[PDB]
């Protein structure tokens, strides 16, 4: 495994060869059959969500959106895995092309539209290996469920009842995804009074669960929401127990300065140009819950300058997708390895340390 070949020659030779969905659907395959290229030490250990992770640095969902490839993602140095978004029915989504790179930006724009094998199909794969998991998990090494819903729904919320019910049992924690741009009038669902009345239901089946399969619950938001969304968020979230948040989805604005020819395709962008507005969400969504409300950061995250950025902001765990797209696999060992260097550097004895530190200078 080295960062340079990756970098410099298998990746963009790969993207020469490929579309950027043909690349993703080759990646799950070589993946899901851990056919793919760092220790790691106890200052990486996170404790939250009522699990152990032995590192702090997780699979985004949208790589691994049907559960195929668990394993191999562990294989690849995560601290743990989420996949999703999956939908109570199986369905297409979005007409192709809808996932476009923009390599001057190392940034990709995708509408996929919650293309998804359904609840039933991802129920059985992870059955399938549900007492690995357990071990995994005791291990350090959670698993996330995300959830979404059906094009064609009438009842958003039942949608997310049916996904708690049907893979809350196999989960150590569920995500309540109401922030991808990509299916019609989602987002407002982010709105408080349509936030409670999900997220109430939500818990409540989520609490009707054996104890055992009683899953973490978290809301995943967007990075494009105003001021009077985040308090509301954040009032939702105290007021109903919300066990921690997703900072944050990818965004539909378009910033000042994307080169990419493909810059104008409708949809979500992610890596390098979302990057420190994810931040800036995470250190707003950290002060308005008080630290008392455990925050995975994502959004751009390709080194461990980043990772620690959004750990100092108020991040308990990170995420990324978008940079393995560039550099491939070595980009997680590098991430860990850079993230290690910078907390001996800044003083921090661990990962715990460092969590929320900006607030506290
Ligand atoms: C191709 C693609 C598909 C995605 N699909 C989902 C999804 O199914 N559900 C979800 O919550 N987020 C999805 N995401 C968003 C990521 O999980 C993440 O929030 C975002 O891409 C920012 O992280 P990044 O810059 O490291 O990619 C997707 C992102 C991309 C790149
Ligand atoms: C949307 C998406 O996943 C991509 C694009 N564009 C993409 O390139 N993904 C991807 C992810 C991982 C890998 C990879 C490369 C080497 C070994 C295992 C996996 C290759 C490609
Ligand atoms: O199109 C999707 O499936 C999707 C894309 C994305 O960026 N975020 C999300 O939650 N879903």
């Amino acid at each position: 495994g080295d960062e340079r070949f990756y970098a410099e020659h298998l990746m963009p030779t790969l993207q020469g060869l490929l579309d950027p969905e043909s690349a993703h659907r080759l990646a799950v395959r070589f993946t899901s059959l851990g056919l793919l290229p760092f220790q790691d030490s106890d200052m990486l250990e996170v404790r939250v969500l009522g699990h152990k992770f032995r590192n702090p640095v997780g699979i985004a969902a949208g790589f691994d959106k049907h559960g195929e490839a668990v394993d191999g993602l562990y294989k690849m140095g995560f601290g743990f895995v989420e996949i999703g978004s999956v939908t109570p029915k199986p369905q297409e989504g979005n007409p192709r092309p809808r996932v476009f790179r923009l390599p001057e930006d190392q940034a990709v724009i995708n509408r996929y539209g919650f293309n998804s094998h359904g609840l039933s199909v991802v129920e059985h794969r992870l059955r399938a290996r549900q007492q690995k998991q357990a071990k995994l998990t005791e291990d350090g090494l959670p698993l996330g469920v995300n959830l979404g819903k059906n094009k064609t729904s009438v009842d958003a919320a039942e949608d997310y009842a049916e996904g708690v019910r049907v893979l809350g049992p196999l989960a150590d924690y569920l995500v309540v995804n109401v922030s991808s741009p990509n299916t019609a009038g989602l987002r407002s669902l982010q709105g408080k009074a349509e936030l409670r009345r999900l997220l109430t239901k939500v818990l409540q089946e989520r609490d009707g669960l054996r104890r055992v399969h009683r899953p973490a619950v978290l809301v995943k938001i967007a990075p494009d929401l105003t001021s009077q969304d985040k308090e509301d968020i954040a009032s939702v979230v105290k007021e109903l127990g919300i066990d921690g948040l997703i900072v944050t989805n990818t965004t539909v604005s378009r910033p000042a300065g994307l080169q990419g020819a493909l810059r104008s395709e409708t949809g979500g962008l992610s890596g390098k140009p979302l990057r420190d507005l994810s931040t800036q969400t995470i250190r707003e969504m950290y002060a308005l819950t008080q630290g008392r409300v455990p925050i995975i950061g994502v959004g751009g995250v390709s080194s461990g300058q980043d990772a620690l950025e959004k750990i100092r902001a108020g991040a308990s765990l990170v995420q990324l997708y978008t940079a393995l797209t560039f550099w491939g696999p070595p980009v997680v060992g590098k991430v860990k390895r850079e993230l290690e260097a910078l907390l001996k550097e800044q003083g921090f004895g661990g990962v715990t340390d460092a969590i929320g530190a900006d607030h506290r200078r």
